[PDB]
Parts: C-alpha cells; structure tokens; sequence
C-alpha cells in the first residue's frame, strides 16, 4: 500500500496507519551519501494506555544502514535514486490490538526533494518487534565506556579522532581493534552495501561503520578531542 | 562437452545428445537486454513411446532468468557478452534409459549474431526434472485469474497499464501488491541480475520481473487494456 | 594490531608476532591484477624442536585467491587500492605454545610501492590450521596426472595452451571439462571476485582460475607445449 508523498514542506504531518503492516520502503531522489539531516520517528499508540516507541527520531541514514546489513542492499531506479527496504518484525508483521495503530513522522525534510512511504504486509503474524536506541560520546572525553548487552547490530560514526576500539566478549576476553580493521571486518561480511542507478557500487559510506554484534556486552571506545561519536544499536524483544 | 556453433542462419538444427547431461551453458555476443525474440526448445525423446517435453518454445530471456535466481547470476568475458548456466536437474543428471536422447532447437535467432551451446556433466544421476510452462493474459480483459500451485519462480512481463496483482496464500490470507512494491521485494532477495563486460552491474531487466513463489496457490491480476502479458513457470517433478 | 610498513627496499624483515593472532591483512596500493612477482613466506617456531611450514615462498595473487573464495571478497579504500583478509585457523587462533612465535617474510616486492600487514585476534583458539602447496607441470609434457586428494580449493594459472581438464571423484566417476567450463562453473559459484576504487568490479584474474574440489581424488590434464601450469592447493589439518 502507499502511505505518503512528501514535497515542498520542511515536515510532513503525521501519518496514521490502521492496517497491519511488517515493512517499510523508503524512497527517494537523492542519493544514500546525499542524506544529511533527515529524521523518522515511528512509534504504535495502544488506546487506554501508554504508547510503545520503536524509533524516537532516528537519522535516516542510520536507519536505513540497521535494516539493509547482509545478503540485501538499498536499490536504486530509473525515477528514484534510492530505495531501501526496513524491516519491522521478525519474520511476520505486527499483531495490533482492539484500539493499536502506527504513527510514522519525518521531520527536518528539503523543501526541493521528494520522500515516498510504502507499507508492506505478509499473512504471518508476530509480537516480536524491532527498537532502535542512540548513544553518545562527547568532544571532552578521552575514554568511554557503553553497554551493549542483548544488541546484534550497531553503527558508528566514522571520524579521523578515534584512536582504539575494545570490545567485551561473553567468556571475559577483551580484544582491541583499530578503525582500519573494524571497517575490513565489517566488508567481510557484507561486501557491497548500495548500488548507483548508472551501475557503479559502493561497499559503504565515508562516516558510517557497521558493526555486527555477537556476543558482545560492553565497548570501551578511546579517542581524542574533537569531535562527537554517534552509536546506533537495534535490539529485538517481545512487547 | 561442445554441442553447437550457430551463426548466418536463422534457425537452428535438431541438435540431439546422447550423454547424460546435467545443465546447459549458452553464449552469445549480445547482452542480456539486447535478447528479443530468441525462442529454445529442450525436450526427452524415448524409443516406442511418446516424448518428454520439458520446455516448448521458450523465451531465451525467460529461460535465463528462471535458471539465474539467486546468488548466481548472468556473466561476461572479452569474447562473449553473455554467459548463462541453466540447470535441467536438481542435484545431478537426467537418467537416460534404453533408447533415449535429449533434443534441444534454437528458432528465432539473427543472421549477424553467433551462438554457442554447451553441455555439462555430473557423476550423480536424479530423475527430478525442470518443467517449463507458459500463461498469458490478454489485452481486453481487465481482471484475471491464474493458478500457480505447485510453482516455484514466475517471470512476469512488465507493463505500465498493470495495476494491482494479489497473492492467494496456503492459509487462506490475500495480500495485495502494486508492481512498484513487488519490484522491491524481489530485488530484496537477489540484488545483482546480471553483470555487464566493462565492469558495470544491472538489476533486473526494463520489461521482466521474477516472483518468488513460496506457497503461493493462485494470483489475481488488475490492469487496463493495451498489453498482453506473459508469465513463465517453472517446476520440478520426477519423470 | 599493526605488523609492519614496507616501501623502498626490495625485501622485508622476518617479521616475528608472539601475540596469538587469528587472520592477516594485505593493504597495498597496487590493483590486485597488478601483483607480479611478490611471494610471502609464514610459518611457526618452535622452541627446542622443529619448525611448522604453512606457506614456503607463495605467491601473493595465489595467498589472496586462496582465502577470498566465497561470499567475501578483496575491497579496495581511497588510500590503498587493494586490501584482502586472509585466514589462517579454521574458527579461532592459533594456541602458541610456551615457546612458539610466527615468523613472516615478503620477498621480490617493489621498490616505489608500499605494503602493509596487520594481524586479526579473536578469543576463540583452535588447533587446525591451513597447510598451502605448490604443484608444477612442465612445458613439455602432454598428459599429468596429479592427486589433490585431501585438499577443498584450488588456483591454476591460465594458459592457451590448456586442452582438457578431467575430475576423478570418490565413486570413481571421470568428468572431463574444458577451460570455458570450468571458469563458467568456477564463476557461478563466486560471481565477483573483486571490487575496485572507482566502483567498478571484477569476476576473476585473466591468468588465474579457482577450482572448488568437492570429493575429487585425482586431476588429469591434457595440453600442449609452450608453458608451465602452476597450482596452488589449500588444506584444514591438525598440528
């Protein structure tokens, strides 16, 4: 189904969706390294009750990077220079309640691009649903240290200052890593992560880094001054 | 094993084998795209009995694409610009009896354009084979319905005038899909179609679409008038 | 961790690493169709015993195409134009011993080119290990029979002068294929064998082809004179 065309306003007003949907497509004109502030939000409100928040203003780019990770891509087209395909459930889609239905809303948009929201729904149906939380380090802090317990997928931004990266594994042994060999661990596993419309590919953004999580419980991260370092991690749980 | 040469005339020979062959390797000088009215002929010829027939005139494109669905895909070389493997058993090669032979014509081809069959061989034998069917919708009817139990991959053309085409799923559940959405979740699955000489990727084709059909039992088409259009299927069964 | 940095002399140091490591990094700046003669030499000391050969002077295209074989695949950066990873334990290090360390040396490089190593730990320790040989057929033989018994890959250098290629499998069955084929089988199952800098990829080396070998106990090669064949064979054992 289609949801939303958005073009010409800064924001776009926000979209209720009654019918059970399990994926979202995401499509657009400009380019997957073109997106530069771009925001969504998504989130189901029960009736008599409090609402459930799977992503509280999530960057678009991180968004589409913590669905597309493996054997698939974000796609391009003829008339759309970037389509992605972002998974909602497990492997059915959402079973709504008697009074359950989902919100989705954009906000810092450009007033000369156009965004086009599509619903994809499958006969199977599940309770376990995606959540996207955020982490930050500072410019100030020389030595962080995050939980990242019962995640399986991370993104991290990419920038000159960070110096080593130790991770924490489930049986107690600490590994450090450097930049260089993260990013090539992280192309060993998925080698290309989009393709242009003319036919060149490109295996992954310049401020972006993927990082796949398996048994992994904290990250200790030392850097330098200068600059501030996002993370993005998406956990799967039962609401 | 060499089967054939084809070049300057416009239909090809009876060409009959005598091996037991397990897949078929075709080349040609022309890209994928460039296929337009290419049709193939494979079929089993007992002794005092009637014949076997696995595909009966086949579009070349459709052929290539119902055998390249996956991880592999169609290649290239300096010489040839086109270079496709197409199975015709499951694991291993078709089990020839007493008094049988494959057969297999080419009709439809160009004067100035050259193409070459090859045969291959494994030591395992099955007698699961490859059948290849034909449906076609016409361009006065505005709603159509197909039965695809017992398929597993379709090839669709492609047309602006289709609308809505709807899935009857082995449960009972009807999802609807526009062609826009369709394209995604199958480019989802398999993202590179095919890979050009110089270096470029492409998709998927202008005018053929591949459905993955995973209990699927029937399909409802909605469209306009001004097209026919084609479905392809393919199916294993044991002989 | 970083290993070393060559550039300007024509040979590198024995390089010895006491710390358990899993994997290596080449990052160079050359395309891979560029390597020429670069050979690389590992393998484990012991203390007062023998010491342990993995790989004896192999060459570096054959190192690369040895390890990248599958789903992954040599990247390419903005700074280096070649970077491979490389295993060299079945899932997890190598357990050194009490006085064990890895010595590796590079030989025949180049004089304005650069090079540089890097070494991958992870906490998991295992004891299998991959054994890397060397087999020669001369230019002027006609027929050699070789035994690849025990061995899952390997990479034969390309030549005109290669006739007739023929598999003896476990159950005794002989199945001769000529170069064409087995580069069309070698590529369906590995489509793209490297990416390069400008977004471009490669499906494989004009004078190198990868033979997956699944039960096969014998090769058989049938040629003429001219040129000597080089293959490089990779086996899993227990040290």
């Amino acid at each position: 189904m289609k949801i939303a065309t958005i073009t010409g306003v800064t924001k776009s007003p926000e979209l209720q969706v009654t019918k059970a949907i399990g994926a979202l497509i995401l499509s657009s004109d400009v380019a997957l390294s073109a997106l530069t502030t771009e925001k969504i939000s998504i989130y189901i409100e029960r009736g008599n009750g409090s609402n459930v928040i799977l992503a509280n203003k999530v960057l678009l780019k991180d968004f589409i990077l913590a669905s597309t990770y493996g054997t698939e891509n974000t796609q391009s087209d003829a008339d759309n220079a970037m389509i992605a395909l972002c998974e909602l459930a497990d492997e059915g889609s959402i079973y709504l309640a008697d009074k359950e239905s989902i919100k989705i809303t954009l906000e810092d948009l450009i007033s000369d691009k156009r965004y086009d929201l599509h619903g994809i729904e499958e006969p199977q149906q599940t309770n376990n649903l995606f959540f996207f939380e955020q982490k930050s380090v500072a410019s100030e802090e020389f030595n962080k240290k995050i939980d990242v317990q019962g995640f399986d997928l991370a993104i991290m931004t990419v920038d000159d200052s960070v110096s080593d990266l130790s991770y924490q594994y489930s049986n107690g042994q600490v590994v450090k890593y450097l930049p260089f060999e993260l990013q090539t661990l992280s192309r060993d596993i998925d080698p290309i992560q989009a393709v242009l419309s003319d036919g060149k590919v490109v295996q992954g953004l310049t401020d972006r880094l993927t990082l796949p999580l398996v048994a992994v419980v904290g990250i200790e991260i030392n850097k330098s001054q200068g600059s501030i370092i996002n993370f993005v991690v998406r956990c799967l749980k039962t609401v």
